[PDB]
């Protein structure tokens, strides 16, 4: 009833963008917007995708075809995108769907002659068809008449029913004629394949419920859910729960199939493993799956009063612990890896450059000297964050000088937050409570999700789904593990079991 997500096969994605005179100029650019994401997030699954472009009035025009092997290119696709001018079809206004709809049908038929009708690469190929547009059909004829056609040569009944979509969506401020998009956009089953929506973001939140990704089960990094009508560990599936011996939590981070990243500090009981346990995401139950460990490293620079001669009472410098589950765990939409900075895995995330390094990782990612950031609730809400960096980092820091229970000796900053440390909690962020240290600060780009930090300690546990500030010293701050800084330790432990980059 849905597109599908999925590694095996091919997927085509015709977006036919509606260009008619009905569909004013700037209409014209909330379309090209909304293909643009249809195209950034079809791409982000990193499954075999090529993307047709077309733009109609009383004419179709093919920007990008199937046929071209440029299609499955992302970078030539949402150019050809953003060459498209609502201009291209000044000499016929009018409103020709049929054409439109019939100019795919010439495509699927030539690729098929190209391929062959009797050969697996095209028996392979799903076909998804997303029309923008009001729905005001007045010229060519019934555009049923074209589907049908289509619905002809893909060979679409019951069994071979997922071999083609077809949406038909008004996006923006559109007068819209409902009746023709559900003609257009008729449901399959139950499932809605026609929509009327208010602007980009009500159809990125959409799209997201157009995607079946439950076939989806290799163990790709970072991929999330964004609709908000997803369940919480949906939408950060690398998400995990720890118990420790000491029945207080921690929250960490799935970070390959078996390894969970978190923070040293959770273990305070010392290094007996075999009575921790984790909950990690399982689409069955929201209590999650439980999994015993085979094995746990805490970082060996870890200890907690290292710096109480010196009349520092709690010092979280490598502030980090590595679990391997005593097994494997099964990738779902409830169980994922989180994206790894420095890895082949998180390089291809980004869709960077073969040749690229850990630096190059850390300048993408660390961007601005105010980067905005995430850490998961204890209620598994996604909780907003801006980590500052550079000059702004220091300032940021400073405040700690006011703690008056964890340092009661404390004439130099730099012994407490070191370099290892990113920091936030500034104007309006959100701080993180004792119960959600471990889990994952991350960032999201280009649709795919990424660690660059863990959360560690700070100076105000607004827990001491209910949460507190207040207006007085010291003010709220919080001090994430930057990732960035623990890449020797991390290859140690990982080295075969993720793939990273030079340095
Ligand atoms: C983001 O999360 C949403 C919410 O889970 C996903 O939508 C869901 O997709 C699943 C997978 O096909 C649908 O499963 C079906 O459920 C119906 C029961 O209503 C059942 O008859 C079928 O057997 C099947 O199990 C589910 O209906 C659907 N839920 C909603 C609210 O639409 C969505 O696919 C996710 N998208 C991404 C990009 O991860
Ligand atoms: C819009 O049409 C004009 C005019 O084209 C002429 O009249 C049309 C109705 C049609 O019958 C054409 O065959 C005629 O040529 C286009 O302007 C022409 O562009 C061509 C090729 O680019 C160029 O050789 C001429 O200078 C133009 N002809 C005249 C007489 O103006 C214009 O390109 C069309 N707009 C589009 C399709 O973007
Ligand atoms: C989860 O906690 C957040 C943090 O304050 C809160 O805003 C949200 O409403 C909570 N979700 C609920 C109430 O289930
Ligand atoms: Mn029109």
């Amino acid at each position: 009833s849905k597109i599908q997500i999925q590694r095996s096969g091919h997927l085509n994605l015709y977006l036919l963008l509606d260009c008619s005179q009905s569909v004013s100029e700037n209409d014209f650019l909330i379309f090209k917007e909304s293909a643009s994401l249809m195209v950034d997030r079809i791409f982000s699954f990193e499954i075999n995708v090529s993307v047709a472009i077309i733009t109609f009035a009383s004419e179709p025009k093919v920007l990008m075809s199937v046929l071209n092997d440029n299609s499955r290119d992302m970078t030539e696709v949402i150019s050809s995108l953003e060459n498209a001018n609502y201009k291209d079809h000044e000499n016929g206004t009018g409103t020709n769907t049929y054409a439109a709809l019939n100019s795919v049908y010439l495509m699927m038929n030539n690729q098929m002659r190209l391929l062959g009708m009797e050969t697996m690469a095209w028996q392979e190929i799903r076909h998804a068809i997303i029309l923008l547009t009001d729905g005001k059909s007045n010229m060519g004829g019934s555009p049923k008449t074209a589907v049908d056609h289509i619905r002809e040569i893909l060979n679409i009944n019951q069994k071979r029913n997922d071999y083609l979509d077809i949406y038909a969506i008004g996006v923006g401020k559109l007068d819209v004629d409902w009746r023709e998009l559900n003609e257009l956009g008729s449901k399959k089953d139950g499932e809605r394949h026609a929509f009327i929506l208010q602007d980009t973001k009500a159809l990125h939140q959409v799209f997201e419920h157009m995607l079946d990704v439950s076939k989806l089960t290799d163990t790709i990094c970072g991929v999330g859910n964004m609709s908000a009508n997803a369940s919480d560990q949906e939408r950060t599936p690398w998400h995990v729960t720890i118990k420790p011996k000491s029945q207080e939590t921690c929250r960490g981070a799935l970070i390959s199939d078996q390894w969970v990243l978190t923070a040293a500090h959770c273990f305070r009981d010392g290094n007996d493993h075999s009575l921790w346990r984790v909950n990690v995401g399982d689409p069955k139950s929201q209590w999650g799956k439980e999994f015993l460990i085979e094995k746990a490293v805490i970082s060996p620079g870890f200890d907690v009063f290292a710096k109480k001669n010196q009349g520092i009472l709690e010092f979280y410098g490598d502030d980090i612990a590595l679990l391997k589950l005593a097994q494997k765990v099964k990738m779902s939409t409830h169980a994922r890896p989180i994206c790894l900075p420095c890895t082949m895995e998180a390089n291809l995330a980004l869709r960077r450059p073969q040749g690229s390094t850990c630096r190059d990782h850390e300048n993408e990612l660390l961007n601005k000297q105010s980067v905005p950031a995430h850490f998961v609730a204890l209620n598994g809400s996604k909780l907003n964050i801006n980590l500052k960096m550079g000059v702004e980092w220091t300032s940021c820091a400073e405040v700690v000088s006011q703690e008056k229970t964890m340092f009661p000796n404390l004439t130099d900053v730099r012994e407490v937050v070191t370099d290892q440390f990113l920091c936030s909690g500034t104007q309006e962020d959100e701080s993180p409570c004792k119960g959600e240290s471990g889990g994952a600060v991350f960032l999201e780009r280009r649709f795919r999700f990424f660690q660059v930090g863990l959360v560690s300690w700070g100076l105000y546990n607004p827990c001491l789904r209910k949460r507190a500030p207040r207006s007085k010293v010291p003010p709220p701050r919080d001090f994430h593990i930057n990732l960035f800084r623990m890449q020797p330790w991390l290859r140690q432990h990982l080295g075969d079991v993720l793939n990273f980059l030079p340095l």
